């Protein structure tokens, strides 16, 4: 489904499927490859699953229970997404676990380094939980 790219607005850097262990979601400078593209279906309700291209893994977290700090993983099964404006820049999204106020969250107060580690963490107004989703 409509393929995107997911860029954190406060790192600069791609939401991207580390091309080592398949499983591991960190923050990488976007080169295109298809470990930072993410096929978004959407479910209903602006409700999503957001699926690696490299490897068909859907964004997740581990274990499946949401708190601070649970990293974000590739799963063979699906998990569903809420995604919608940012309420201070409608040009942005977040991208939460549904009805919970764990947001997707770019580690290390958005690191722009290659490897920072992404997760969920409690809803803050931090740039590092806003993303660019884009075409590509």
């Amino acid at each position: 489904p409509g393929r995107y790219r997911v860029i954190n607005v406060k790192g600069g850097t791609a939401l991207d499927l580390d091309i080592n262990n398949n499983s591991t979601v960190h923050g990488w400078a976007f080169h295109g490859g298809d470990n930072q593209l993410w096929d978004f279906e959407h479910i209903g309700d602006n409700i999503w699953t957001i699926c690696n291209a490299n490897t068909g893994g859907y964004l997740a977290i581990v274990n499946g229970i949401a708190g601070d700090g649970v990293k974000a993983v590739s799963w063979a099964d699906p998990f569903e997404w809420a995604v919608w404006p940012d309420e201070n820049d409608g040009s942005v999204w977040r991208i939460g676990v549904p009805d919970t106020a764990f947001h997707l969250d770019l580690s290390d107060h958005g690191n722009s380094a290659d490897g920072t580690a992404v997760q969920v963490w409690n809803a803050s107004d931090g740039r590092n939980q806003c993303w660019v989703v884009e075409e590509a």
